[PDB]
């Protein structure tokens, strides 16, 4: 049945969970089974477990457990219950060092005598249904017991070895367990009904939500819950935000461990930690191991935490709901999570015992993290700190047997690493580590995407520094001089406040000038205090401290006097008994100029003449003439005749002279930048002036060389910058020219071409309409609301006010504009549905919108199109547009604040934007009905057919009209609608967008992309500024007032105002820019709507690109409008013999009136029998001439064709001779 044990674990009715541990193991599934059910007692070894499954009314039942070496000393457990009362058979238990029964009876054949040392010799009631369980099961000192309840005792034993006497119970009665099982228990109510549970392989572990499998490399895997890993802070929790920080998060071992068991076990820092991982376990000593628990009845326990110091100390763990140690008793009396409890660390050695307290323990504690260097946290928080440790020992008492098996509570081995950690409602949810190079570029920056781009990357430098040092001076006969100062002192007196005396001598004198060129001072203290230790501290008011002046220092004097001196900065000792008397010695005085003459040395330096020593072509510390820094010196061929060191216009050191043999080495940085091209979420290729790198390919470009995994040429670039494009493989190449359509120039006679077969189609283009209006409070920006420092704010006059007029000002003017360019007509707003809206032969459906009555308060809403969806919910990091937040809610403060009320309590408030999508879409709705509305009313709702062949016959009269003549051209436009449709669905697949570049939908998308995410990061960056400190005490201006004097306190605030302000302009500046920007954008939408939307251009080239424009249609778009301008491309053009014009008889000439139109002969009669055509420059549509297409011109030209009077008419159907009808 097994309903009812599985029952005993209380879990939520509709949760599946895990099982673990020495569960029952299935009557017949595995291996496992082997119920004996009859009375055979059978004798087993290294049994873990055993238990009973099936009561048949009671029968009789005896277990004996004892220990495999059959030790007298050892506790022995015998229960037994040979009667059948149900109720009343209460069986026997005797927990003692007791007879150790070998095979049967109630004292039998066995060592120790029945009562020679008891702990438990009671009765036990031992009545139950037939199909409950109950079993005992022993491991690592800990005893849990199934009667009913799940029990658990701690009790030091080793009980491998059982016996027991047996009474059949259908088939399946009692059994044995010898390793931990696991189950699923797919819980659908509660009771013993609705449970379902079914057996188990090792997959079940990793289907809990609150442990994992480690990867092989140590990382954690993706989509780990984190349920309640915090991250580790030791003064504040961040609640929402990304943070890149040293975490131990890098776990080497995860131990999951069931909630019914409590663990003993040894932890050392210097070890690879025992125990079954459940992932891919790593030999490494911890240094920071993590407890996940559930409640906190588990460490409740006294010593369940003992910590051992390298020294050896050890630290009790020790919580009790009092507050005296050394006055009160800690012998708990309360339990069930009752009242605040205090908790300490007991110190235990035996000069002292202290206590030593860690906090209050909040009411839930989940994770507990220790680790070396000597500090312990609670749910995240740094409470104590601790000298370096090297063992922890865990107590730990199991669960609170209320709500068990929820999974497991686990133990996690880790190292501290660096990752990058995203965390919302100050919990964490995903983690990226900062190992591989991609990931290092990654957190470089604060992102975990990055989007296709070049990045700036520092070449890698040696990861063992194990630089030399280097130091080059001038040449000088060697002397070296030992500047000691010796400062004679007596302290405290009486109370170890006072003082007795106090002086200093340099070398034996109040003053000293250092005269050999080595010198190294050596200050030593000659003070005594009368009370105990004197504490020594040193100030610094010069370029340089006490310890630093023998770290290559160079001067041209050095003068040290105990007194006041001319041009010399000032350095004071001072010195604290005990007691902290808190005077000072005398100060010291150092009067010195820049120069090679002298240097201070740490030792004094080997060589004759000369002590300069360096190391060539390998990255190096040195100290050259002065002129700290890191780098690389290498011999060069200048020779350079004057000087002795070299640098650069801007003070850059470039190359020094050995000038004891006239040598110059150049100087330079040990490590080089480098670009690194991350497209596809990958780092593809290296541009970098080094000649190698790690990559198996390697092309030299003119300019700079080019590391990649792939060596061929690149002809797709994915990606563009400056003269080079990069594929998505990683090749590089340069952009090919693209030719473009030709265009045909317009002649008067000779070879021509008209174009013909032409198919329309669509090129996207976007422009951003509106920026999101920004207003910000200066006052509260910069004063953060402190009353005092607004009048010193005040004093800035206009500076603060500009700032907010301009901002003010140009959101006005932006909304007017829009606001006055937005016309919207009711009429074409009918005409623009799907139900109205008829494009016999053109699929308009991807680019029209529903329209269906809204419940929302009636009001009848107007979805947008299939397209505006693709281009709004792909692109927006908030999904919709509503999402803007209200500050209607912001100053309630009953909620902690997020992001927008963080930024608002700044004085930064964001208005909504001036128009939103749905107006914008309307627009756009009107503009594609009113294309189509060919009147007034809506009674002259145009087929689109007839606008487009309106719109054709505006460019090129059509001279035959047939149906397939248009239905190419709608098919070319529905094929050409259904690629925008698929490129703007997804990147890369399902349409390929191999064409890239201007024009397309792949770079509207990113034009859309790059607009929504500047505003937000002018923003951060706007708002981050105020975490800086300026060179100010503090970034808290009240911490600043409340640390100084008034007078002092108005100087450091003056620091950030300055600082505050001016990154407050800064942010000014950028977005005038912006705003300047659109509307150039703006101006030309108003342009294009007008003359490529409303009507067609004459203007050649206006309208997306070259080739004939034969209409355009608006989308809406993120801020702006989305424009699809379709235009007419030839595909096949007609090689015809233009003619100038006709002289009739050579007597009249005569020529075609329209410039735009051509007279040609064509065909099979071109030739032949001399047949004449007219027809547009612009599209071939050939028509027979008419006599009102041609001019008389009073003189002929070679170029004419010539005709007589009688041939005339031939040519000129249409034309009539007066004199020969008339003469008839
Ligand atoms: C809360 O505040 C406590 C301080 O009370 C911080 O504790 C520090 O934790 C860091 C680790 O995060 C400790 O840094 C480690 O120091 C070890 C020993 O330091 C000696 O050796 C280094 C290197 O030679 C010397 O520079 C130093 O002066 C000491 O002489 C190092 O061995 C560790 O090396 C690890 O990091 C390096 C990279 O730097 C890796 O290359 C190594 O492989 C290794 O992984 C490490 O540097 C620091 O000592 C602790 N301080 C104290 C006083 O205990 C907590 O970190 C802080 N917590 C938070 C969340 O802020
Ligand atoms: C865990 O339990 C859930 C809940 O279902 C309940 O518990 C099961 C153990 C059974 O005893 C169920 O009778 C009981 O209601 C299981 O979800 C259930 O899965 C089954 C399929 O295995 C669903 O049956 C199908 O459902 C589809 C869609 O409704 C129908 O088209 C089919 O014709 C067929 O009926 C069943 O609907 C679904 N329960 C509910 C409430 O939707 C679940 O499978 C089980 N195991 C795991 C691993 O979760
Ligand atoms: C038709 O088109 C023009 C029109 O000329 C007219 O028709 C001709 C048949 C003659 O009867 C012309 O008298 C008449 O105006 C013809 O173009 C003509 O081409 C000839 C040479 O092929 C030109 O003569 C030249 O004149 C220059 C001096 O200007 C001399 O130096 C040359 O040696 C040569 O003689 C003649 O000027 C020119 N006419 C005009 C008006 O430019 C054309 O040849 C004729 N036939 C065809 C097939 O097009
Ligand atoms: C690990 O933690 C367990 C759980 O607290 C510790 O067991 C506890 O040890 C104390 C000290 O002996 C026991 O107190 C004594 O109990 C006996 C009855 O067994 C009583 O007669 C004494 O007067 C005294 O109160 C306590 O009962 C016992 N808890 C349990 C559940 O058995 C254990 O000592 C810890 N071990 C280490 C190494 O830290
Ligand atoms: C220990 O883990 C369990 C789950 O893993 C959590 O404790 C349990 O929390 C649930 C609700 O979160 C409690 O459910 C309640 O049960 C009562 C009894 O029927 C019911 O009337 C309520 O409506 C509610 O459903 C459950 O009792 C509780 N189990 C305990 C406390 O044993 C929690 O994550 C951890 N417990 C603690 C105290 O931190
Ligand atoms: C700058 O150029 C000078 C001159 O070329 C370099 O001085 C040279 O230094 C080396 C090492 O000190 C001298 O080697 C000699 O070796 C003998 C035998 O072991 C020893 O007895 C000498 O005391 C000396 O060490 C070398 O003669 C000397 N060159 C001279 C004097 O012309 C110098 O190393 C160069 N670099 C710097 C940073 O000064
Ligand atoms: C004009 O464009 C519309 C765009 O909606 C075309 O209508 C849709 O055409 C597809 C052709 O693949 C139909 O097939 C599939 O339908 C399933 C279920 O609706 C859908 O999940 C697939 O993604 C795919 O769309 C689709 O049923 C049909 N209708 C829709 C999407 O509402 C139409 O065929 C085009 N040509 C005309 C109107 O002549
Ligand atoms: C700190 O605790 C450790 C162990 O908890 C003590 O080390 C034990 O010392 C005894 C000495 O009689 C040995 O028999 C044990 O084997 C040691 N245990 C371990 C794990 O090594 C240590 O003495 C304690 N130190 C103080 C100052 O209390
Ligand atoms: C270009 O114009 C010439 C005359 O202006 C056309 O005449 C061709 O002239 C060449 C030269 O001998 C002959 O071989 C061809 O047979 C002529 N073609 C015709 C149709 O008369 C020529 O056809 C025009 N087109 C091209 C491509 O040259
Ligand atoms: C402490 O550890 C020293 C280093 O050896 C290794 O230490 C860690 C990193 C683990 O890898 C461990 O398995 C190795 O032993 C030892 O030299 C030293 O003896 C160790 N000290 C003690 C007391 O075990
Ligand atoms: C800690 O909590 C105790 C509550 O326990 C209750 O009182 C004791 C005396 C026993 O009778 C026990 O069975 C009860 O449940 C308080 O009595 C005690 O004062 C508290 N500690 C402090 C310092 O206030
Ligand atoms: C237990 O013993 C009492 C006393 O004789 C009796 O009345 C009762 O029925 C017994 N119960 C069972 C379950 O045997
Ligand atoms: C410290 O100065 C006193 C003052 O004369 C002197 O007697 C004593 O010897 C000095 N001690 C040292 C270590 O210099
Ligand atoms: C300075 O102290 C050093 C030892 O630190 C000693 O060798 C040297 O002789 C002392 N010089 C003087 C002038 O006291
Ligand atoms: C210096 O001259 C040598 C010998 O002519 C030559 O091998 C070397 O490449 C030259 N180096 C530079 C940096 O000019
Ligand atoms: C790649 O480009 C280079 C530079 O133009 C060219 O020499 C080379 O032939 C190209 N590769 C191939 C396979 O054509
Ligand atoms: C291209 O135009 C020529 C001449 O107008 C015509 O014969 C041919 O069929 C056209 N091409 C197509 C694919 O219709
Ligand atoms: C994409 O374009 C090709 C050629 O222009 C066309 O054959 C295909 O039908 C288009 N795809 C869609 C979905 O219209």
């Amino acid at each position: 049945n097994f309903r009812r044990f599985f029952s005993k674990f209380n879990v939520q009715a509709p949760a599946v969970v895990v099982l673990g541990g020495y569960l029952p193991i299935g009557e017949n599934q595995g291996v496992n089974s082997t119920w004996y059910c009859a009375g055979q007692h059978p004798t087993a070894s290294g049994v873990h477990g055993i238990f009973v499954s099936h009561i048949r009314g009671g029968h009789g039942f005896e277990i004996g457990i004892s220990q495999e070496p059959f030790d007298p000393s050892g506790y022995q457990l015998y229960l037994h219950k040979a009667t059948n009362g149900n109720t009343n058979a209460t069986a026997r238990l005797r927990i003692c060092q007791f007879p150790s029964i070998k095979t049967l009876g109630p004292t039998a054949n066995n060592d120790v005598t029945i009562g020679r040392n008891c702990l438990f010799n009671k009765a036990i009631p031992a009545h139950m249904s037939e199909h409950s369980v109950v079993g005992i099961t022993w491991d690592n000192d800990r005893v849990t017991v199934f009667s009913d309840k799940i029990y658990y005792f701690y009790f030091k034993n080793d009980w491998s070895r059982v016996a027991t006497k047996c009474y059949n119970s259908g088939g399946c009665a009692m059994q044995y367990v010898y390793e931990p099982t696991y189950y699923m228990l797919n819980v659908t109510s509660a009771g013993e009904d609705g449970i379902s549970y079914q057996p188990c392989t090792a997959n079940c572990i990793g289907y809990a939500a609150n442990v994992f499998a480690t990867e092989p490399n140590g990382h954690i895997p993706e989509g780990f819950s984190f349920n309640n890993w915090f991250l580790l802070s030791n003064d504040s929790t961040l609640v929402h935000g990304k943070v890149v920080s040293n975490q131990p998060l890098l776990v080497n071992c995860l131990l999951a461990i069931p909630k019914i068991y409590g663990l003993g076990q040894f932890f050392s820092f210097n070890q690879t930690i025992d125990g079954v991982c459940n992932g891919a376990a790593v030999q490494r000593a911890p240094e920071a191991l993590r407890f996940n628990i559930n409640d906190t009845s588990v460490i409740l326990a006294e010593g369940s935490i003992v910590l051992h110091t390298a020294l050896g100390t050890n630290f009790s763990f020790v919580c009790s709901n009092s507050s005296n140690p050394h006055l009160a008793t800690f012998a708990i009396p309360l339990g069930a999570t009752q009242v605040p409890y205090y908790c300490f660390f007991k110190v235990d050695t035996y000069n002292s015992t202290v206590y030593k307290f860690l906090a209050v323990l909040p009411p839930t504690v989940r994770e507990i993290v220790i680790t070396k260097y000597g500090d312990v946290y609670v749910n995240g928080f740094g409470y104590l700190h601790l000298g370096l440790l090297d063992a922890v020992t865990i107590n730990f008492t199991g669960h609170g047997t209320d709500d068990d098996v929820s999974g497991f509570w686990t133990i996690a081995s880790t190292n501290f690493v660096d990752a990058l950690i995203e965390v919302q409602g100050t919990a964490i949810q995903r983690i990226l580590y900062c190992d591989d190079p991609v990931s290092q570029l990654k957190c470089s920056q604060v992102a975990f995407d990055l989007d296709d781009g070049f990045y700036p990357f520092s070449s890698r430098n040696l990861l063992s520094h194990e630089q030399p040092i280097s130091f080059v001076t001038l040449p000088s006969f060697n002397a070296h001089s030992f500047v000691n100062i010796t400062v004679s002192a007596s302290f405290g007196g009486h109370s170890g406040a006072n003082l007795i005396a106090s002086d200093t001598t340099i070398n034996g004198f109040s003053s000293f000038c250092v005269d050999t060129r080595q010198f190294t001072i050596s200050l030593s203290y000659n003070v005594t205090n009368s009370y105990g230790y004197v504490s020594n501290s040193q100030d610094s008011n010069c370029p340089f401290t006490l310890q630093s002046v023998n770290d290559y220092l160079s001067f041209s004097k050095f003068c040290v006097s105990t007194s006041l001196l001319a041009s010399a900065c000032t350095i004071d000792l001072f010195g604290y008994p005990e007691f902290g008397s808190g005077v000072k010695f005398t100060s010291l005085y150092f009067q010195f100029t820049k120069g090679e003459l002298i240097t201070g040395t740490p030792k004094p330096l080997e060589g004759v003449t000369d002590v300069s020593f360096m190391t060539l072509d390998v990255c190096t510390k040195y100290t050259i003439y002065g002129f700290k820094g890191e780098g690389i010196i290498t011999l060069t061929n200048s020779s350079f005749l004057a000087g002795v060191y070299y640098t650069s216009d801007s003070g850059q050191l470039l190359a020094f002279k050995n000038v004891t043999s006239g040598a110059v080495y150049s100087v330079t940085p040990c490590s080089f930048s480098e670009q690194a091209a991350y497209v596809d979420d990958d780092i593809v290729g290296v541009i970098s002036s080094l000649s190698s790198s790690t990559f198996n390919s390697t092309r030299e470009l003119p300019g700079f060389f080019y590391h990649s995994n792939d060596g061929s040429n690149c002809t797709e670039p994915v990606l563009v910058y400056s003269n080079i494009g990069v594929c998505k493989s990683g090749s590089i190449g340069y952009v090919p020219s693209q030719s473009g359509q030709v265009k045909i120039a317009p002649t008067v006679t000779g070879n021509i071409s008209i174009p013909t077969n032409f198919s329309m189609s669509i090129r996207t283009e976007y422009l951003q309409l509106y920026n999101t209006p920004v207003s910000v409070d200066c006052a509260t920006y910069v004063c953060n609301g402190n009353s005092r420092c607004k009048q010193l704010l005040t004093q800035y006059t206009a500076a603060c006010k500009t700032i907010e007029s301009a901002l003010q000002l140009s959101a006005r003017l932006e909304s007017v504009e829009v606001n006055s360019m937005l016309t919207i007509s009711e009429e074409a707003l009918q005409l623009a549905t799907i139900s109205s809206f008829n494009g016999d032969g053109y699929n308009f459906t991807n680019v029209l919108g529903v329209s269906v009555y809204d419940p929302a308060r009636g009001r009848v809403v107007q979805k947008r199109s299939f397209i505006e969806d693709l281009l709004f919910n792909k692109v927006v990091t908030n999904g919709l547009g509503t999402v803007d937040e209200d500050y209607k809610r912001c100053s309630n403060g009953r909620s902690v604040a997020d992001l927008v009320c963080a930024q608002y309590y700044s004085g930064v408030m964001v208005l909504p934007g001036v128009v939103d999508a749905e107006k914008l879409h309307m627009y756009s709705a009107s503009l594609i009905g009113g294309m189509v509305l060919g009147g007034f009313t809506a009674a002259a709702a145009l087929p689109f057919s007839y606008a487009v062949q309106a719109r054709l016959n505006y460019l090129a009269l059509q001279t035959d009209v047939l149906q397939r003549n248009q239905q190419l051209l709608a098919e070319s436009f529905n094929s050409a609608i259904g690629n925008i449709t698929s490129a703007f669905e997804s990147v890369k697949e399902a349409s390929s967008q191999t064409s890239r570049g201007l024009n397309t939908v792949a770079h509207a998308l990113t034009k859309v992309q790059e607009v929504v995410n500047s505003q937000g990061a002018a923003l951060t960056q706007l708002t981050v500024q105020l975490q800086h400190n300026f060179q100010a005490i503090s970034s808290s201006i009240d911490d600043i007032y409340s640390r100084l004097d008034p007078p002092s306190a108005d100087v450091q605030v003056d620091r950030l105002i300055t600082g505050r302000l001016s990154a407050l302009n800064a942010f000014v500046a950028q977005t005038l820019t912006k705003y300047t920007e659109v509307q150039a954008s703006r101006k030309l939408a108003q342009q294009k709507v007008n003359e490529c939307v409303k009507s067609q251009s004459q203007r050649y080239g206006f309208c997306g690109g070259d080739g004939e424009h034969i209409f355009s249609l608006v989308q809406a778009a993120p801020q702006g409008l989305l424009f699809l301008h379709t235009v007419l491309v030839p595909s096949d053009f007609v090689d015809v013999i233009a003619i100038a014009g006709l002289c009739v008889n050579d007597e009249i000439a005569l020529t075609l009136r329209e410039p735009g139109l051509v007279l040609f002969t064509h065909e099979l009669q071109n030739h032949t029998a001399t047949e004449y055509f007219v027809s547009s420059r612009r599209m071939f549509e050939p028509r027979k001439p008419t006599v009102s297409d041609f001019v008389q011109i009073e003189s002929c030209v070679v170029t004419y064709v010539n005709l007589t009077r009688d041939q005339l008419p031939d040519v000129i159907p249409d034309y009539i001779d007066v004199n020969k009808t008339r003469d008839e």
